[PDB]
């Protein structure tokens, strides 16, 4: 009966990802980053996620991960901004960077 199994949207409980799907980009699944608006994010990288809605066309502008373009990822249920989907790169071609404090971790 594991308690650190899956990640849900902290605002509504939508299933989003799984601890098994953590991805160590540049040798670490956690990346502490800032956007141009000065906001700091503790981003956890996942190979896969579900229950999101990706908004707009990809952009390479200010990407925290070299070679990847990003799209905003909202919770598909409640609209909470949960992170970004990254695409266009290599090994892997795509992944998700999700904001740790916007997810709730718990049992499957
Ligand atoms: O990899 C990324 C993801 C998107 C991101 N980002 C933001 O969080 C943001 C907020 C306001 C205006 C523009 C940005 C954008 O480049 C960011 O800075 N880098
Ligand atoms: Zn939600």
């Amino acid at each position: 009966a594991p308690g650190a199994s899956i990640f849900r949207c902290r605002q509504c409980g939508q299933t989003i990802s799984r601890r098994d799907w953590l991805l160590p980009m540049g040798g670490d699944h956690e990346h502490v980053v800032f956007n141009p608006a000065g906001m700091i994010f503790r981003v956890w990288c996942f190979s896969l996620a579900q229950g999101l809605r990706l908004i707009g066309a990809p952009s390479g502008e200010f990407s925290w991960f070299k070679g990847y373009d990003w799209t905003i990822a909202l919770c598909g249920q409640c609209g909470s901004h949960l992170g970004w989907h990254y695409e266009g790169g290599s090994q892997p071609q795509t992944f998700f960077g999700l904001i740790k404090d916007r997810l709730a971790e718990g049992p499957a």
